């Protein structure tokens, strides 16, 4: 036990003998007192006390007693003077004097652990000053004040006390001066467990605050801490500590907290305020480190290191995202502008730290003091789609926090905000920039496990295990499994399995990262999933890049799964030299892991927040629409493609710049954005709006196209394959980027898709076909029944529909949520004009059909049939024909193909009924512009039809007229006469009559409860409800 010493001496040379004499009485702390209060004796006091330690180092060292304390009292009442010499040599720490040691816990200082510190002289022993100055940049330099109060006298008390107190600081601060000081900070501790509480105490607070204020200004004092306590809460206290800063020239920051407990063994700052929860430092512990200036320095430029931001850096990135949002719309559509939040109010983000219950909490605290490898926001950003605001969680991992591997914390945390987000409705993005798992051994048993040779002698002779000394042994038993074994005569305790008592070594951080990779596979197919390859993103980081499923992958930063050493050194010769030979954009982004390509760490926040204008800011939420604005909907399609040579799709889609002007496409001008441009190119994915109406597209690359495949350098044996991808048909890849868009489109995103069908089926060849195309085709119907949206399969002028293609776009996929249209000049058919041709009209059909156009032909028949004519004669016959069918049969093939064709023109497919109309190109914007959103109005107010009604396809013939069985009943309710048509006159009369559907909304509900109500022997169990 730490033994107290206490003894009163009368003389500074006499104490000496008080000292190596008084020491023989230890087999610790030390306290020695004096009655010689002549001088208020400074320095020469230090060089009258140094003499007695200095040459004692080694007898106050032999008894092991840490601390030695030398009180002075004064006979005018002065507050004794206390000197303090602790631990090895006894250095005396200037930091404690003229207070008890009792008293240091209570002046903190290990708040200012990020200081140089030196104290400087008071006046008044009671209060403390110190000059600091941050340890790494010089630039900062700031006077710290620390008091303590204690009372003499045996209500108002506290608070005239209180002026006292400051006034006495605050003159002291004047003889120091203000000199140059950047911030400045005085702390005021109360030992009093007054019986009183804070609320009045808050009232008096602002009465004193503004007389000392404006001198508190002046001598540059950026907060004050008063820490009291209140015993009527039992009668049991409530340490009430309150921060008071002067923020913008006048104070207005008055945070009340309460000391409290977090369960987790630290004391925490739980505040019940005034200044409305919107404020700083909240649920952080008593021990925060008052942080100095440029403290982030060193943890950006770790990050710098290694081509990434900061974490802490990127809230302000998305600002600046926001802020360029509004600039360039404020070009397109101008006046309407008015509701820009300035530079600031863009965003408006709170941290999210694990609760204490292990429930996610929204703080508003300091940049840094991450306490995990990972942190969250909750950011409510006003985009100008939804300029009023919208939500969504970002996470992220610290790179700088043991190289951002994930541990079992960092894996609950990340798992918490996935729950949040899913919880909310609200989009996820996650910032991945990791080193996979945490990797780990244990430490502790390192410098004490012990080895059983075959021969102790030579130990190179094998070893038999590995065991532990009995006294090493009960120093851990629950950190290793041990086994005892009697060998030599010994008690040893082999080590058959090692615990290790620290987290996130092995099997800990694999059973963590598999929880939240289930958890992005599930959140994917709820809400908006987005992730970024800020930097190298391993192991289940590059899963989650995948799981995460919409990828965004920065230039230089790899998706690896292993290492680029590691299989150098699996192959046994140095192979691979880049961890991006593996990993990097030329793998991700070519082969469709990675959806767009970021030149730098911003371009990848804009291109979300790009894909994020398109997606509704909730989960069930309208699309972000907006007024025609820039491309408005009444303007006609000017690009039309041409039937001879080749075209590029997208000009289809936008518009097609040329030498002359601008031909725009069906969508707006330039508000087309393609992804995964660089797996695939056979098939055109991308995200674009229709006069205001956001929508997916996805439209067939005509032009033969050419992926070239890398040669591996694993085997030197393995050359780069060409490979030419003709335009217009189906391969593997293809399918699979068209069945992978349709999805995302579908989960999360919600949007409507665009169809430009233009594939004339899929590769039947033997390469292909191996490669599993039948695999990837059923991957297109899978993902078209799981669809609930409108979608629209239009096939465009000179596109086709042949066969193989047709079967995986049908409408009676999902009769639902599918509608069919036809260009005017499009064709459509179960095989090409050119190949029904030798199937159903051969060689000798086209001959029976010359035998009855040309007249040559026919004449000559009817000299064979006539007979009377030799074997030199029927020889004529034969050689005069034999020449007219030679001749003829080239334009007489083209007759039959020409014949053929007029079955595949798009007449035939209304007439059978598999399209709704026939669509021209030139006005298919303004079809469409109102047959989406007439779809989108229906489609929801048939979903609260059925929600009101049941609170829980058959034929070739469903056609979207009938999509739903309610479309009957809507019909009468609405009364207009050109209901399945009329799309414009529809659309405007549910905006005009939106109170009388929520009319007869009301109506159904309360008829739907009255059905539920009398469907709940029977008889005599309602009988006992009713009783109940």
């Amino acid at each position: 036990i730490r033994k107290g010493v206490i003894v009163p001496c009368k003389d500074l040379l006499d104490a000496e003998e008080a000292l190596s004499r008084a020491l023989e009485v230890l087999p610790a702390v030390v306290n020695v007192a004096v009655r010689d209060a002549e001088g208020k004796n400074d320095e020469e006091i230090l060089a009258l006390i140094k003499p007695w330690v200095q040459n004692s180092k080694a007898d106050l060292l032999a008894r092991r007693v840490r601390r030695l304390t030398f009180i002075c009292g004064r006979n005018d009442g002065s507050y004794p003077s206390y000197y303090t010499f602790r631990g090895p040599d006894y250095a005396e720490d200037d930091s404690i004097r003229h207070i008890e040691p009792s008293l240091a816990f209570q002046l903190e200082l290990g708040r200012l652990s990020k200081f140089k510190l030196t104290p400087v002289f008071t006046q008044n022993k009671n209060i403390h000053v110190y000059e600091a100055v941050g340890r790494g940049v010089e630039t900062d330099r700031r006077y710290f004040t620390r008091a303590v109060v204690r009372p003499g006298r045996l209500a108002e008390y506290l608070i005239s006390e209180a002026d006292r107190v400051v006034n006495d600081i605050f003159d002291a601060l004047e003889i120091i001066g203000t000199n140059k000081t950047d911030l400045n900070h005085m702390f005021i501790n109360f030992s009093h467990t007054f019986q009183v509480t804070a609320d009045e105490v808050a009232e008096s607070l602002q009465g004193f605050l503004d007389r000392f204020g404006p001198r508190g200004w002046r001598l540059r004092v950026h907060q004050v801490e008063i820490r009291i306590n209140c015993m009527r809460s039992e009668n049991d206290t409530m340490p009430l500590r309150v921060i008071i800063t002067n923020t913008s020239g006048f104070v207005i920051q008055i945070e009340l907290y309460e000391e409290k407990l977090s369960e987790k063994g630290e004391w925490v700052y739980y505040y019940v305020s005034g200044n409305a929860k919107i404020g700083s430092m909240h649920l952080l512990p008593v021990s925060t480190p008052y942080p100095t200036k440029n403290w982030l320095q060193p943890k950006r430029y770790k990050a710098h290191i290694l081509g990434t931001q900061y974490v802490y850096d990127f809230p302000e990135l998305f600002r600046q995202a926001i802020q360029n949002s509004w600039t360039e719309a404020v070009k397109k559509i101008p006046s309407l502008a008015a509701k820009q939040p300035a530079i600031g109010e863009c965003i408006d983000y709170n941290e999210l730290v694990l609760g204490d219950q292990d429930n996610l909490a929204e703080v508003s605290r300091e940049p840094g003091m991450n306490s995990t490898g990972m942190v969250g926001w909750l950011i409510n950003a006003r985009t100008p789609e939804y300029p009023d605001g919208r939500k969504f969680i970002v996470v992220a991992n610290d790179i700088t926090f043991k190289i951002g591997s994930f541990g079992p914390k960092e894996d609950t945390f990340f798992f918490k905000c996935t729950e949040l987000a899913r919880k909310m409705g609200i989009p996820r993005i996650y910032l991945s920039a990791n080193s996979g798992a945490r990797l780990g051994l244990a430490e502790e048993l390192m410098p004490h496990f012990n080895v059983a040779w075959n021969d102790p002698a030579k130990p190179e002779a094998g070893f038999k295990y590995l065991y532990l000394s009995d006294e090493a042994k009960r120093r851990f038993e629950n950190e290793v499994i041990t086994e005892e074994i009697v060998e030599d005569g010994e008690k040893r305790h082999k080590i058959i399995t090692i615990v290790g008592a620290e987290e996130g070594l092995g099997v800990e951080c694999l059973r963590g990262s598999g929880l939240i990779a289930g958890a992005t596979s599930r959140a994917y197919n709820d809400i908006f999933t987005c992730t970024l390859v800020t930097c190298r993103s391993v192991g289940i980081g590059a899963y989650l890049v995948r799981l995460g499923q919409r990828a965004v992958q920065v230039e230089g930063q790899p998706i690896i799964l292993t290492g680029a050493p590691a299989l150098n050194s699996l192959l046994g010769r140095e192979v691979y030299t880049s961890n991006l030979q593996l990993g990097g954009t030329q793998i991700m982004y070519r082969n469709g892991v990675s959806h767009l390509t970021a030149k730098d760490d911003f371009d990848g926040v804009t291109k979300i927040v790009q894909w994020l204008s398109f997606i509704p800011d909730q989960r069930n939420n309208p699309l972000p629409i907006l007024s025609p604005s820039p491309d408005p909907w009444d303007r006609d399609v000017v690009y039309t493609p041409p039937y001879k040579q080749t075209y590029d799709v997208r000009w289809m889609i936008a518009g097609k710049e040329d030498e002359d002007g601008f031909q725009p496409g069906l969508f707006d001008k330039d508000s087309f954005v393609e992804t995964l441009g660089g797996w695939a190119r056979t098939v055109v994915v991308g995200r674009a709006r229709l006069g205001g109406i956001p929508m997916g597209v996805i439209a067939v690359e005509t032009r033969t196209i050419e992926n070239i495949t890398p040669a591996d350098p694993a085997n030197p044996d393995s050359i780069e394959q060409v490979t030419n991808e003709a335009g217009g048909v189906w391969y593997p890849n293809s399918a699979f980027k068209t069945a992978q868009a349709i999805n995302d489109f579908n989960y999360g995103e919600q949007l409507p898709l665009m169809i430009l069908a233009n594939w004339r089926g899929f590769s039947g060849g033997q390469r292909d076909m191996y490669n599993e195309v039948l695999k990837y085709g059923s991957f297109i119907v899978d993902a078209l029944t799981r669809f609930e949206k409108p979608i629209f399969i239009y096939i465009p002028p000179h596109g086709e529909l042949r066969g193989g293609s047709w079967v995986v776009v049908d409408p009676t996929i999902n009769p639902a949520s599918m509608e069919m249209y036809a260009d005017e000049e499009a064709r459509g058919g179960v095989l090409e004009p050119e190949g029904i041709i030798p199937i159903k009209y051969k060689k000798d059909k086209q001959l029976e059909t010359m035998a009855r156009l040309d007249p040559v032909y026919r004449s000559l028949k009817k000299e064979m049939a006539k007979e009377g004519l030799s074997k030199e004669e029927s020889d004529n016959i034969k050689k005069k024909m034999q020449q007219r069918e030679e001749l003829l049969l080239p334009i007489y093939h083209q007759i039959c193909v020409q014949f053929a064709d007029l079955h595949d023109r798009a007449g035939r497919m209304k007439a059978k009924g598999v399209i709704r109309q026939s669509l021209q190109w030139r006005q298919s914007r303004r079809f469409f512009y109102w047959r989406v959103r007439r779809r989108l109005i229906e489609d929801d107010i048939l979903r609260r039809i059925e929600e009101a009604i049941n609170p829980a396809n058959t034929s070739l013939a469903a056609s979207p007229e009938t999509r739903s069985p309610h479309l009957v009943q809507l019909e009468s309710w609405v009364g207009i006469p050109g209901f399945k048509t009329n799309d414009r006159e529809v659309v405007e009369w549910y905006e005009q009559n939106q109170d009388r559907i929520n009319e007869k909304l009301e109506k159904l509900k309360k008829e739907s409860i009255a059905d539920q109500m009398r469907e709940l022997x029977x008889x005599x169990x309602x009988x006992x409800x009713x009783x109940x």
